[PDB]
Order: C-alpha cells, then sequence, then structure tokens
C-alpha cells in the first residue's frame, strides 16, 4: 500500500515532537516584516515573532504558500507510490486550501484535499488524529470519515484585546454582525462554519472572565476529548484558563503560544480556546 502521507499547513499549532512522532509535512507560510519576507519555519521560538511584531515599523503581513511550493510538495512525497491527505486552515481565513487544491491538480501525486474550517489547535486535532489512522495503515474512506467527526465534534473561541489587527489584515471581514465604535475592546468570538460570531463584547477587564464562567456552566453535561488553549503575548491569562478547565477533561490540556500567522491577524492578548467533544 505505502501509508498516506498526511500535510498541513503552518497555521496550525501543535507541539513540533508530535510533527515528526506523526510524519506530519508542514508547508510554511510567509510573513513580510518591514518588507524582509520570514518563512514562518523560522517563527517557531517561543516569544521570537512576538518581539518581531512589538518593534516592527510596519504591521506584518501574511502569505498562503504558493501553488507551485504545494505541487513540488506533493511530487516529492508521492515517489514511495502512497496518497496524500492535505488538511488546512478555513478558506475564509486564506487562499491556502485553494493552493493546496491547485497544487493536487497539477502535481502527479493521489492528493485529496480538505478543508478543516478552522485553523490553530482546532486544524491540530483533525491533523493528528488523521496521522495516527494513517500510521495504522488505514485506507482513505476510514481517515476522511474519522477527520470529519473530529470537525464535526470540534467548536473554536477565541477572545481579542484590540480589533485593529483584525481590520488592518482584512479579516474582520468574516466577522458577522459586530458593531464596535472602538478598535480598543475585548471580544470573544466563535468560528462556526466557517464564520466568526461575536458572543461578548466589553470594554472592562472581567469581559473574558465572565465569558469563561458561562462557557464553564455549559460544559456541565458535555463529554469532552480534548482541550487545548492558545494565546499571543504572556501565557498568564492562558494557565488561569487552563486552571479552571483541566477538570473537565481526562487528557492534559496543551497550552501553546500561537503562530506568527495568526498572531498578526488577532494582535497581542489573544487567546483560544479549542475543545473537542466525545
Ligand atoms: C490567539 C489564538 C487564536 C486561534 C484562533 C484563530 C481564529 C481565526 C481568527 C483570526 C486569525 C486569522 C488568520 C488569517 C491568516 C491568513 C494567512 C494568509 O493567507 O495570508
Ligand atoms: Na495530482
Amino acid at each position: 500500500m505505502t501509508k498516506i502521507k498526511i500535510v498541513t499547513d503552518s497555521s496550525v499549532t501543535i507541539e513540533p515532537e508530535l510533527v515528526k512522532q506523526l510524519d506530519i509535512t508542514i508547508v510554511p507560510l510567509s510573513v513580510m516584516i518591514d518588507n524582509v519576507v520570514y518563512s514562518d519555519a523560522d517563527l517557531k521560538e517561543e516569544g521570537k515573532f512576538l518581539q518581531l511584531m512589538q518593534e516592527s515599523k510596519n504591521l506584518p503581513k501574511t502569505s498562503q504558500p504558493p501553488v507551485g511550493v504545494f505541487a513540488e510538495i506533493f511530487e516529492d512525497l508521492c515517489k514511495d507510490g502512497g496518497q496524500i491527505l492535505a488538511i488546512h486552515m478555513s478558506h475564509a481565513l486564506s487562499g491556502t486550501v485553494e493552493a493546496a487544491r491547485q497544487g493536487a491538480s497539477l502535481s502527479t501525486a493521489d492528493v485529496i484535499v480538505v478543508d478543516s474550517s478552522f485553523t490553530d489547535q482546532a486544524l491540530k486535532f483533525q491533523v493528528v488524529e488523521a496521522a495516527k489512522l494513517a500510521q495504522e495503515g488505514k485506507d482513505m474512506e476510514a481517515i476522511l470519515s474519522h477527520v470529519e467527526e473530529v470537525k464535526n465534534h470540534t467548536e473554536l473561541y477565541i477572545g481579542v484585546s484590540t480589533l485593529e489587527n483584525l481590520v488592518k489584515g482584512g479579516r474582520i471581514g468574516r466577522v458577522t454582525g459586530l458593531l464596535s465604535s472602538l478598535l480598543n475592546i475585548r471580544v470573544v468570538m466563535q468560528m462556526k462554519d466557517h464564520e466568526l460570531q461575536p458572543m461578548v463584547k466589553g470594554r472592562g477587564t472581567k469581559t473574558f472572565k465572565k465569558w469563561l464562567d458561562e462557557l464553564i456552566t455549559s460544559l456541565s453535561e458535555r463529554a469532552v476529548a480534548e482541550i487545548g488553549i492558545s494565546y499571543s503575548g504572556s501565557d498568564d491569562w492562558a494557565k488561569e484558563m487552563k486552571e479552571s478547565l483541566q477538570a473537565y477533561v481526562e487528557k492534559p490540556i496543551s497550552v501553546l503560544e500561537t503562530g506568527s500567522i495568526i498572531q498578526t491577524h488577532t494582535g497581542e492578548n489573544a487567546w483560544a480556546i479549542l475543545i473537542r467533544y466525545h
């Protein structure tokens, strides 16, 4: 057969050892910082991108991987005679997945391309479950079906402390019915069917804590398989959320600094709660 090979993009937020252990291939996005282009692959060191974005003259600008890079990576991976499954961030956030579709079509490899409908650790849940099944030698049908199951049992919540990065990066366009006369405000959103749906907005310092208490109430009678927490800036608030959420899931919670691609659009002092239910 040769086992199926899993591909994703560098919007995935994941422990780096897990990438190697499950033979996942990560296609890097890039980001321009004061007119200098960096590969996302060189911005994974804790706090490194944060510090560049804090000091850069210009707001950074993110870029999807080229069609051609996807085609070239798919060609090298299929030399073993295997199929490829590429799982990518939402088409609503990035052209990445369309680039993978074009790349697949240009390559001679047998390549299936799936839109995760998410990013960050929610994309991680799909990718990791795909790679686990791949390495057990499951076929493409079985992998796709289980990955869909993971997706359909996943929720993504995000909190931002400013809207300026979302406005300047354009992804404010995917936020449905948010009215704010202020950019410097705290907002919690749910990413649902490729839209960012606002759940609450507030200037005050308890906006996130109050929202969290409502989340925890709702988790009373859910069976939770995994919780991941991601953050930009310092991890203080993320660690506090972990303390209250860990009681609700057996598996230890991964608390991870999000990547440069997401930090560019969220700004500092953002966070995410990624939940996969049984
Ligand atoms: C703080 C961690 C947040 C994790 C959840 C992110 C949810 C989606 C919201 C904002 C990020 C948007 C990222 C857009 C990247 C585009 C890349 C490109 O094609 O240039
Ligand atoms: Na092909």
